C-alpha cells in the first residue's frame, strides 16, 4: 500500500527525536501542483502536523526553521534531475530531515539524495491508484495515520480502490463532448479556468495545458470564492471559462460561482464531477479524489482540442 | 502595543485549554492578499504554531478539524461587511477560538462577531508602520513571541520604525521613472508580474490593478521560481513584465528570473526593493516588509498608467 512502510520506517527513526512533526513538500513545475492535494489534507484533517508546500527553489534560498530532525521533507521530480529539487532533498539530509523523493526514474541523481525513494505509475494506460498525485497524498495519510490517527482511513482506501474505475468511465463518458466543445473553441486563444478545494491544482495544471496549445496568454486560474470579491473576469474579451465542479466540501462554493457566470451568459465549458461517477467515493474522503478526476480526464479535451487545430 | 496587549490576552485565557498552537488567517479579496506576509512569517519563522491562510468561502464551507480552543482566527474586512468572512468569526467562536478582526470601520457588522478589534492606517499620507497589512503582521510577530519566543523581535520592532520613510521617499523616487512607465505601456492591455517570497501577495494584487486599468484580460502572477519549470510566457503576444524584485532571502530567486527576460530582451519594467532603500531594515526580517513597500509604491505607477489613458482592501 503507497507508502506505508516507508512512513513505518521513517517514524520509527524519529521517535528517538521527538518525533515527526512538520511534513514539507517541495517541488517545481507539474510536480508542485500535484502536491496541493496533500497540503489540503493535512490543512484539513490535522492537529499535531505542520504541513508547507513550497516551490524548490524557494525553499532552498529560505528554508522553515523547523527543517530538523522533527521534519520530513517529500520532494518530487519525474526525471529526477530537476537541480533546485535535488538541492532540496541535499539541504533537509543536512539538517537531518528525512528524506522521501518520488521519481519515474529510479537511477536519476535525485535518489542519492533521498533517504527512501518511491514511484509511481505513468503513461499508457496509466493505474490512477498508483499515479503521482496519490503517492502524494499517501504519504500525507500515512503520516497522519501513524503520527496521530486518521479517522477516516478505510474510507480513504476505499476511495482509492474506486478511482481507477471512475477516471477511466469518465474518460470514455466525455469523448463526444469532448469533439464538440474542441469545434466551439479552437478560435479561442485564452480561457479561464475556475476551481475550488483540494483539487484546485488540477484547474492551474489546466490553465498551463490551454497555454500550451494556445500559445497567446497565460491567464488566471480563478478561485471560485474570489468572483464576489474582485473585479469580475467579464470584459469585452468575451474570454470563456473551463469550470472545475467539484464534489465534496467546497461544491457549494463552485456552484455558487457557477451560477453566476450563467447569469451574465457566459461562455462555459463545465466538468462534473458528480456527473461524472465520482460520488461513489465517500463524502469523507471525496475532496481528495477531485484532482486525480480531473487531471486524468482533461487530456480528453485537450487532446480534440488540439486535432481541431515537468509533470 | 494593542496587538502586543491583545495577545496577551488570548494566552492568558487559552492557558487552561493547552494555549494557542494554530493561526488561521481568513478573508477575501485584497484583505486575503495582504495576509500573505503573516503566513509567510509563520511558516519560516515558527516551530510549534500551524499557521493557515484561507479565503472565508472555503473556510466556512470547509473549517479544519484543529479549529477549537487551541486556534486562533484573524480575520480582515475593510469596510467591516463582507459576509463570509463575518461567518468565519462566527464559526470560529462557536468553536470556541478566539477571533481577532481587522476593520477601518469600528461599528461595522464584523466587530460585533469579533473576541477583539484591531484597526489600521489608510488613505493618502498614512503612517505605513500602522496600516492593515502590518497589522496582520504583528499579530503573527505577537503570537509567536508571546508562546515559542521570537529570536528576532527587537529587528522586527526596528523594522516597524523605518518603513513609513522608506516608502514615502521610494513613492518620489521613482515619480519619474512612473511618467515613463505609463508612456511605453499605456497600450499594452495585457502585463505580467512577477515576484516571489514574502511580498507575493502585494504581486498578485498588482496584477489586479493592472486588470483593471486595462479591462482586458486577467494574466498570471508568475512566481520567479517556477518560471524555469513551466512553458515561459514569452509568445507572439510579446506581453511585457512588471517584475517584482524583492530584497532578504528570495532576492537570489527573483535575480535569477530577471537575468533570464533581461537575456530574451522582453519588455520588462524592474521595480527594485533594493534600489529603492529598503534594504535599512535588518536581513533578519527584511523578507516582511516586502509587501508594505511594493503595495504603496505601486500607486504611484498606477496613477500615472491612468492618467496616461469593485476592490476589497
Amino acid at each position: 500500500m503507497g507508502m506505508k512502510e516507508t512512513v513505518s520506517n521513517i517514524v520509527t527513526s524519529q521517535a528517538e527525536k521527538g518525533g515527526v512533526k512538520h511534513v514539507y513538500y517541495v517541488a517545481c513545475g507539474g510536480s508542485y501542483a500535484a502536491f496541493y492535494p496533500a497540503k489540503a489534507f493535512l490543512e484539513k484533517e490535522a492537529k499535531a502536523l505542520t504541513v508547507g508546500l513550497y516551490n524548490s527553489g524557494e525553499f532552498i534560498n529560505n528554508p522553515p526553521v523547523a527543517l530538523g530532525e522533527n521534519a520530513v521533507v517529500v520532494v518530487a521530480s519525474h526525471k529526477g534531475n530537476t537541480p533546485e529539487t535535488i538541492k532540496a532533498a541535499e539541504i533537509a539530509r543536512q539538517h537531518g530531515a528525512p528524506v522521501i523523493g518520488l521519481t519515474w526514474i529510479m537511477d536519476s541523481p535525485l535518489v542519492a539524495h533521498c533517504d527512501y525513494v518511491e514511484t509511481y505509475t505513468f503513461g499508457d494506460g496509466k493505474d490512477i491508484a498508483g499515479e503521482k498525485t496519490m503517492k502524494g497524498l499517501l504519504s500525507a495519510v500515512e503520516l497522519l495515520q501513524q503520527t496521530e490517527g486518521y479517522a477516516h482511513y478505510d474510507d480513504f482506501q476505499d476511495g482509492v480502490s474506486k478511482i481507477n474505475r471512475i477516471v477511466w468511465r469518465a474518460c470514455e463518458q466525455v469523448a463526444e463532448r469532448a469533439q464538440a466543445f474542441a469545434q466551439e473553441y479552437k478560435d479561442d486563444k485564452v480561457i479561464y479556468t475556475v476551481a475550488s478545494g483540494a483539487g484546485y491544482g488540477a484547474a492551474y495544471l489546466q490553465s498551463i495545458c490551454i497555454f500550451m496549445e494556445m500559445q497567446w496568454i497565460h491567464s488566471a486560474c480563478i478561485h471560485s470564492g474570489e468572483f464576489f470579491h474582485g473585479p469580475f473576469e467579464i470584459t469585452d474579451a468575451n474570454t470563456p471559462f473551463f469550470f472545475q465542479f467539484s464534489e465534496g466540501n467546497t461544491r457549494a462554493v463552485d456552484e455558487r460561482a457557477l451560477n453566476f457566470l450563467k447569469k451574465y451568459g457566459r461562455r462555459i465549458e463545465v466538468v462534473d464531477a458528480a456527473a461524472l461517477g465520482l460520488s461513489t467515493i465517500k463524502t469523507t474522503v471525496i475532496d481528495y479524489f477531485n484532482h486525480s478526476l480531473f487531471n486524468n480526464v482533461y487530456p480528453v479535451y485537450n487532446r480534440a482540442l488540439a486535432e481541431a487545430r515537468e509533470y
